[PDB]
């Protein structure tokens, strides 16, 4: 019998920085994969908050007063001390009751020192997209991070692990009575298709995408495989494929261009030893695999129901927003929405923000080939007949983030700019 220290929370220090390597980033977070030898972290990633270069006391504020009231239904949620606890609690107490816990497993919090976040910042700057380093770096005045399972790995070997990420976007067309007569194309063209035109105007993509979200969310196995083939053709930032955690198709921390014959030949070859098919045929087999696992899993049906919590479109919901923040409505100048009880205006706005989490999130699908000698069977698999192979798979949601109340104004101005530009571009017959 020996004396042990009393329980204490783990803090990561300069030593532990080198055990992580750049994986990717979006607008809010940097993500790193564990390249070390500890069993705690094998097959994990860490999610670190970026800084884009407070209440009535000078003390910084986690949620604004309006946000505390909007989300007051859960007392723990609005009591969150930092953004890491807020995100755990949002996923645990808001999202998982709506999606289920099978395809969601929130993270585990961990503390970090300032030198750790200075190491990670210097470490990754070389592998980040340049316009990302222009706009944001690691927030080194923070003291927490989130640990999560690495969903590009099937097993927390003797055979490659191949996985895909799909950012599916909004899969339905609005039916709101609050969409004005001039804007009726919003009822027949998807937001994603109209948005493409504006992205081209701003040099953010090089070609219009072939992908249509109404296909992927249709419930038709023919339409679904068609969407997967369009994603492969024009991935932009909606499709990525990893081999043992390393990217082999799509953009790194950013969107990318069309799959050229040269790209396709390289990808066709990277699939050797996962798909057992003669040369020039593995790609066709792999896209059927992804399609079958997306449709067979069923995960998109419940996701679409959360998106449809946006019931009035932003053209309706924006009026409830201006009641919430006790402001004269700039849009009007309507005694319908503005005559609602406070509690109903609040519910509409809150469900709008929840819908946005589901319109903005991603799905990661990892695969295990039973060809490998150390594979283990499960109840979730796809049988590839043209290849006489069986692949087990897992599906998980990522980026289930709480949206800030004040972005409501941004949502409205982008929408107005999308539909106006599309309207103009089509007038030119
Ligand atoms: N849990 C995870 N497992 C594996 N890869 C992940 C995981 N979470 C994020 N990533 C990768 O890192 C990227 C950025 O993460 P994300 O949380 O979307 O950042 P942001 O919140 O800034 O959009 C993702 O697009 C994905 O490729
Ligand atoms: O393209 C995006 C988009 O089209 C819509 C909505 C949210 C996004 C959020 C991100 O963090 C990001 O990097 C994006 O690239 C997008
Ligand atoms: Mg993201
Ligand atoms: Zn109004």
């Amino acid at each position: 019998e020996v004396l042990f220290q009393g329980p204490m929370e783990m803090i990561l220090e300069e030593k532990d920085a080198s055990d992580w390597i750049y994986r990717g980033e979006g607008g809010a977070n940097l993500v790193l994969a564990y390249a070390g030898s500890s069993p705690l972290f094998v097959g994990k990633v860490i999610r670190i908050q970026k800084a884009r270069r407070k209440n009535s006391n000078g003390v910084v504020s986690v949620l604004t007063s309006d946000e505390q009231h909007l989300w007051r239904e859960n007392n723990e949620l609005i009591s969150s001390p930092n953004k890491e606890v807020l995100e755990q609690r949002y996923v645990q107490n808001v999202i998982i009751p709506l999606l289920g816990p099978k395809h969601v497993d929130a993270g585990v919090r961990v503390s970090v020192s300032k030198e750790f976040l200075e190491c990670v910042d210097k470490k990754v700057t070389k592998q980040r997209p340049l316009w990302r380093v222009n706009a944001a770096n690691v927030d080194t005045s923070h003291d927490s991070a989130l640990i999560l399972n690495d969903h590009s790995l099937f097993s927390q070997s003797g055979g490659d692990c191949i996985s895909v990420e799909i950012k599916p976007k909004c899969g339905f067309l609005p039916t709101s009575r609050f969409i004005g007569k001039e804007n009726m194309l919003k009822t027949s063209v998807s937001r994603f298709k109209m948005h493409q035109l504006l992205k081209l105007e701003y040099i953010e993509i090089s070609e219009e995408s072939e992908y249509d979200p109404l296909d992927l969310f249709s419930g038709s196995k023919e339409r679904v495989l068609e969407a997967i083939k369009a994603l492969y053709s024009t991935p932009q930032n909606n499709f990525r494929v990893f081999l043992n955690g390393s990217l082999i198709l799509g953009g790194s921390g950013e969107s990318t261009g069309r799959t050229s014959p040269e790209i396709g030949y390289a990808f066709e070859d990277a699939l050797k030893g996962f798909i057992q098919s003669e040369d020039g045929h593995r790609t066709e087999c792999f896209l059927q695999l992804v399609s079958d696992a997306v449709y067979g899993s069923g995960v998109l049906d419940r996701l679409l129901e959360i998106q449809k919590l946006d019931k009035l479109d932003i053209e309706g919901a924006i009026h409830c927003y201006y009641d919430i923040i006790n402001q004269p409505c700039p849009i009007c100048k309507e005694l319908s929405l503005h005559a609602l009880p406070l509690d109903e205006s609040l519910k509409i706005v809150k469900e709008y923000l929840i819908a946005a989490t589901a319109k903005d999130c991603s799905i990661m699908i990892s695969f295990q080939s039973r060809n490998a000698w150390d594979s283990e069977p499960s109840g979730d698999y796809v049988s590839l007949k043209p290849t006489n192979q069986t692949f087990d798979y897992k599906v998980h949601f990522i980026d289930l983030s709480l949206k800030p109340l004040k972005r409501m104004e941004s949502y409205y101005k982008l929408d107005k700019k999308i539909i106006s530009f599309y309207n103009r571009k089509q007038k030119a017959e």
